[PDB]
């Protein structure tokens, strides 16, 4: 069937992933697999699909995994570091790459696979975040096929019409008959607290998604909208879409993952339990249409669905992402730096839920760099402002 | 650009259709309109759409429409007949047939669309309520193309993969990956109303559809379900699903139109603004897109969006059509005719509303008549279930 590469397969995508695999042995061939330092689950990856290959990035992770699968009798090849991801990525007789390392060590294995006018099944942030500009010019350079594994981003491709699915980043929208792009998100679970409660709101509380049942730094985003603001640049790279072509929305349930507005009324959505596997089977089907595991949608079994505007009072980070964006690259990778450094400082107790918002807009404004030309220029920006954070978050706690 | 004829175009879908032709002048040129008796009407619209040819059903309505039309100096050519109304859905220049006439009278004119391998924008219900499948083999064996306007069918075929969408009724939905249609009605206005009231409801609370403006017989349809019924025919017809591959759903508030399930656990679905001239658009423009006049859904003024389970005890006809699709064109004929008569005689104070899923089911039961095996055929049958739902009715007004 297809060959797949799975980059970060031992993370939460990658193992949905490799279940929706599970399902389709007849359809995908794992041809390689590449994870950071989680042996133990790469050792039972590499028994269970039998991949060319394994990448750990880490050195000591690589030579650990080579005496396991060996004492197991497997003969995977194992490899370490960041050419040998970039070499798995780029390999000839692969169809399609799950892009799914998280952070800014994505970067240059997603690339290898754009570069190679691969399949990229694009979970992994930064990508778009920080290299939207970069990316979006080296798929149409390369003629790449992107197919988004995040909800929304997924939901949203699979509401637009096939000449914008297939020259996707590059079609344009309105020729489509497309007048904008409905991004919904859940409004995090301080959709309805006291504005003035919001500062002494906790990490349990923050985290505490009435809906979900998330890591910690994604659950904080949802409570401040930041991770709306990401998918929000994500968007506008992804499906080629002007300010005035995005609509974000308050949909507190999550049913509709997003929707697609057209030039004569109609709304296209999709809708789905929430599974990461839905999406995910999507994309590595595409334009086809494969079991995933996931049970079908009950609709007598939900609550009463229901839309709101987003106020920037209560999600600045929402409204800091967008203005982020016209500012350029440089300004959304540093606000996505910035972020992750509030946010863990929020975690730790270190600062006020509403400094999250108060410091990253702190440090866009500290900062004007210029706009990055390549992978190297987006990390120093990276690097440049999550230093500017830190020392922004050790002044409030001094 | 597109060339079209539009039949019916003196009524709502017509005039629906003539306002996305208004607003995209350099898309659309009318070559044919068909109507029935309305002249006003069709006057006003063959001055301001100059098409080549006008038709009226009615000879004299149709004398009338030829002098008003020389007189204001018209150069569109008026006849008459229903032969007459069967050629402009034949015309060779003619891309696009608008198939918007009403009842058993629809059936040849669009037909006659489809032998001539048009694209069909089909609204005429009994197309495919009676005629599902001759229409389907027919359009297979000239690759006619289908484009519904039905809310539902539109909603449903817009939510349906580009596959499926170009050989509409002979693609598979499995091998394309779809797992069910979801056909969505809105549970007419007693859907809360304590089953033993429904006995003594009246017409004027029947057709007081909270959240809807439209004809009477529809609106009833609307409290019975048998609307959803005939939807429900109509869908396993022109998408070529089985039993197992639909659902029908109670969606009050009719924001979300229908929606497709697919192998991955994936719904898509459509949304609008209740308003016709969206779905009409969407079919005229197809593939591509088409400003309707239709204003954007606003989501922050909505009604909470709710779903339920249809109970049968409280829409008998909604099982009924189920269940006489089971039994072939006869059975969902005589259904749609019984249905007719029993929700005039509703309407006119003589049954009661739960009168109508009863005789409705009285009628089929009495009913014996081989599978039609061409229009002909159809017409005979509804024919004959209208005497026998006519009797039926009296019947019930007269004695026991
Ligand atoms: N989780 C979700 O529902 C969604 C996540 N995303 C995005 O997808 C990406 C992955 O998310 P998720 O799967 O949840 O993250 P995880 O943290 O669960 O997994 C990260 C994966 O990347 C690996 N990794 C980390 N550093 C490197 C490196 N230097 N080289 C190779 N592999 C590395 C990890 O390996 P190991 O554990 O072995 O060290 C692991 O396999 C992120 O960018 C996230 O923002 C987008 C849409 C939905
Ligand atoms: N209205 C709606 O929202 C929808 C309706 N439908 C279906 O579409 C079809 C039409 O509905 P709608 O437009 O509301 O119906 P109308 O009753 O408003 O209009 C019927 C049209 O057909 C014409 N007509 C009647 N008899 C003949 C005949 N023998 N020969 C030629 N023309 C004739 C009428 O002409 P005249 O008035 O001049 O006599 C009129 O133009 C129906 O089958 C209905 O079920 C389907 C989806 C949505
Ligand atoms: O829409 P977001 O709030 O960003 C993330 C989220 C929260 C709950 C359920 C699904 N997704
Ligand atoms: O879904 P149905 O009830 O058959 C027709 C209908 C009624 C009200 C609003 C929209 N459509």
């Amino acid at each position: 069937g297809k060959q797949l590469t799975i980059l970060g397969s031992t993370g939460s995508i990658g193992c949905s992933t490799l279940d929706v695999v599970r399902h389709n042995p007849e359809h995908f061939r794992v041809v390689a697999l590449v994870a950071g330092k989680n042996v133990t689950r790469m050792v039972e990856q590499c028994l269970e699909f039998s991949p060319r290959y394994a990448v750990m990035d880490d050195e000591a992770s690589a030579k650990l995994l080579k005496t396991m699968l060996q004492q197991q009798g497997s003969r995977t090849e194992v490899l370490s570091g960041q050419q040998a991801a970039c070499d798995m990525a780029a390999l000839e007789d692969v169809d399609q790459v799950m892009a799914a390392i998280v952070g800014a060590a994505g970067l240059l294995p997603t690339l290898a696979a754009i570069r190679a006018g691969k399949t990229i099944l694009l979970a992994n942030k930064e990508s778009l975040v920080t290299c939207g500009r970069l990316f979006m010019d080296a798929v149409k350079q390369s003629k790449a096929q992107l197919l988004p594994v995040d909800s929304e981003h997924n939901a949203i491709f699979q509401s637009l019409p096939q000449p914008i699915q297939h020259n996707l980043g590059y079609a344009d929208l309105e020729q489509n008959g497309v007048v904008s792009i409905l991004l919904t998100g859940s409004g995090g679970p301080f959709r309805e607290t006291p504005l003035r409660d919001l500062a002494t709101m906790t990490p349990d509380q923050a985290c505490r998604h009435p809906n979900w049942s998330m890591g910690r730094k994604i659950s904080v985003d949802s409570a401040t909208m930041m991770n709306k603001g990401l998918e929000y640049i994500e968007a506008r790279w992804l499906f080629n879409a002007s300010a005035s072509q995005m609509e974000v929305l308050i949909h507190p349930q999550s049913v509709i993952h997003s929707m697609v507005r057209y030039q004569d009324g109609s709304v296209l959505a999709q809708l789905g339990e929430p599974d990461m596997r839905t999406p995910i089977a999507h994309t590595m089907a595409w334009p086809n249409r494969v079991n995933s595991g996931v049970k079908p949608l009950d609709f007598c079994k939900l609550s009463a669905l229901t839309f709101a505007a987003p106020d920037y009072d209560r999600y600045p980070c929402l409204k800091l992402a967008m203005e982020a964006f016209e500012q350029g690259q440089a300004a959304t990778t540093a606000l996505n730096a910035a972020n992750e450094i509030t946010v863990a400082a929020f975690l730790a107790q270190q600062i006020r839920f509403t400094d999250i918002a108060a410091l990253n807009l702190s440090v866009l404004e500290k900062m004007d760099m210029r706009e990055p030309q390549c992978v190297d220029d987006v990390l120093s920006v990276d690097a440049n402002a999550r230093e500017v954070a830190r020392k922004e978050v050790m002044r409030l706690a001094s």
